[PDB]
């Protein structure tokens, strides 16, 4: 099948604008009532190689909500349980997702993939901050959703934006590079506005390696970390043999599963699943501790800055956001980013901080905080301005 191929589409729910006003009231008020479709499709493996995964769609609509409405390709979260699927989560939520009440609720079709190896997906595991497949899964997420749009007659303008928060920021990144890179003429891209996402990958890990860096502790570095290593083992093969090259026991034998598996970050961090930042002396091997920091060689390291997204010049309106309270993010990646794309002749790319300005508030929490406060704020002054 063809790259963006629809091979199946449900809806599950709908839900009304007042309801949703509600949820914004607890002020902010809904214009559109938000139907919630799921979707699997046809795309791309890492080597190129037939693949299949899973969506999202949100279709906005309602009487003072007519057409037509610009199509949002958005990038989720580090994900951890491999079954675990957007369309679904938001419908056990009843709709208490900001993708509903802040972006649909206001006339954005928005369209998510769960990626290679999540959700529906048949790929044997998830590559995780893995730039290509990241993109390749979000724009053909992004086709098979035109082609449901299109059998719905669904009005849209024919603008295109992207946006995404935490691995999502990477992803919204990734999959904008691609397209003005390739496919300008496929998607109109008047706005893209990544979220906390690791622009400046390689050095982000180096900066927390230690367990915390010049913002805060990096709490949830262990896992992060250890989804990263076993990700790009995957993907790129040139890490490891056996896992106990890179882990300590009883690790080694435990970490590959988990990633993704049958557990959830939030799981593994409430339960110990894995030991806390404070023991990352005794989880991984003392040389590869050692080596990552001090050896550009380190093969995992060299996995990580073929994911960096700085080399280049977005021609697209950017903004990226995140907060200066944020440790598992820091908010150097978007600074570093915004250098390295002015230095490229780029002068398209913004910065914005939701942060509260008191490092009393720094923490690896603050992460968390930045999913809701930056699309509210991005939407505002970028996305609604290119609509």
């Amino acid at each position: 099948p063809a790259r963006g191929t629809l091979l199946t589409s449900n809806f599950l729910t709908s839900y009304t604008r007042d309801a949703i006003s509600a949820m914004l009231a607890s002020p902010e008020q809904a214009k559109c009532n938000v139907r919630v479709a799921e979707f699997t499709y046809a795309t791309i493996g890492v080597e190129g190689e037939p693949a299949t995964a899973s969506g999202v769609l949100l279709i906005p609509g309602g009487e003072r909500c007519s057409g037509p409405y610009p199509l949002l390709g958005w990038g989720h979260p580090t994900e951890a349980l491999r079954a675990q699927e957007q369309a679904k989560e938001i419908r056990d939520a009843k709709g208490d997702d900001p993708l509903v009440t802040r972006l649909a609720s206001q006339g954005y079709v928005v369209v998510g993939s769960d990626y290679l190896g999540l959700g529906k997906s048949n790929y044997a595991y998830h590559p995780y901050l893995h730039s290509a497949s990241e993109a390749s899964a979000t724009i053909d997420a992004m086709r098979a959703a035109r082609s449901v749009l299109q059998h719905l007659k669904t009005p849209l303008s024919g603008k295109v934006m992207l946006s995404g928060y935490s691995q999502g920021g990477h992803t919204a990144m990734a999959t904008q590079r691609e397209i003005e890179a390739h496919l300008s003429k496929e998607f109109h891209l008047v706005a893209s506005a990544p979220i906390s996402g690791p622009y400046a990958l390689e050095q982000t890990f180096l900066d927390s390696w230690s367990g915390s860096n010049a913002v805060g502790e990096n709490t949830f570095g262990i896992l992060l970390g250890s989804y990263a290593i076993v990700a790009m083992q995957h993907t790129y093969k040139n890490i490891y043999l056996e896992p106990g090259q890179v882990f300590q026991d009883p690790w080694a034998a435990k970490v590959e599963p988990l990633f993704p598996g049958k557990q959830s970050l939030t799981d593994m961090f409430l339960n110990d699943t894995l030991p806390s930042i404070d023991k990352v002396k005794s989880y991984f091997q003392p040389g590869f501790y050692s080596d990552f920091p001090s050896n550009p060689a380190n093969p995992f390291r060299q996995d990580l800055a073929r994911n960096n997204l700085l080399e280049w010049a977005p021609q697209t309106p950017t903004l990226l956001c995140g907060s200066s309270n944020d440790a598992t993010v820091p908010l150097k990646n978007a600074q570093t980013a915004i250098a390295s794309f002015q230095q490229r002749g780029s002068n398209q790319v913004a910065l914005v901080d939701t942060g509260t300005g008191n490092a009393s508030d720094n923490s690896a929490f603050a992460h968390m905080l930045t999913k809701e406060s930056c699309i509210v704020v991005v939407r505002d002054q970028l996305l609604d301005k290119q609509r």
